[PDB]
């Protein structure tokens, strides 16, 4: 796919582990999240449309997904323990770095 | 590095996981299975034999075998919450995924 | 960022692992070694200024560090598990694959 719509699916999961009651839904959404994420780094965003597949910004655009996906992970750790008020919490800061994403690579 | 090989391992330790008995067992071969994954990361498969290390048919498969290894890490967190038995079954869908990939890249 | 200010910040979080006492010190340090693994993916070594950013050298350079963060993970899981002494344990290899990383690279 394209940039555009895995930060579609990054902020629809987002809303949904907001709205969520229980860990497995978190967890779910968590699950979607980082398969964006990694779909993501197959992507090339607008602003780089310019830019090579291999020029330093590229490389710093995937690793920029590598750590996202990192801290998907340390959100989901939270939602499989059963902890969904902190994973909840986690997941905020993850908002946090996506909508940080978006606003550069726009 | 060496594709060819790391299917095999791969392939080798799903059929270690189907006959296994233990949780023990399970874990060893997920944590083998990542090993090759991560190490096919570094390779050329042949269908991209003339292509770039930086092509983007090149890059998408290098985030492909991110994508596996973070499957592999799912069945492992699995077995290691005790469950053996939901891990073979995470384990027959990586076999899905892993002879996919065989296809279309070799 | 800088590749040997990452190498520094990986060998004083190993350093805080081994003198530590609790799950939570552990946990910090190796989250700090993750951040810094994955950021020595973004950077270009010395031995390989000479080299493309697409080159396999780099790619090699990139999927190693992508290895070193899985061994973290793995290290941290023990820290969570309340695996104090083998999270150390798993630390002390990592330490060893530290070395070797500066060796090669330097
Ligand atoms: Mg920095
Ligand atoms: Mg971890
Ligand atoms: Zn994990």
């Amino acid at each position: 796919a394209d940039w555009e719509d895995n930060m579609e699916t990054l902020n629809d999961n987002l809303k949904v582990i907001e709205k969520a009651d229980n860990a497995a839904q978190v967890k779910d959404a968590l699950k979607k999240m980082r398969k964006a994420a990694l779909d993501a780094k197959k992507a090339t965003p607008p602003k780089l449309e310019d830019k090579s597949p291999a020029s330093p910004e590229m490389i710093d655009f995937r690793v920029g997904f590598d750590e996202l996906a990192w801290e998907i992970h340390d959100a989901a750790h939270l939602a499989k323990e059963g902890k969904v008020k902190e994973a909840q919490a986690a997941a905020e800061q993850l908002k946090t770095t996506v909508n940080a994403h978006w606003q550069k690579y726009r």
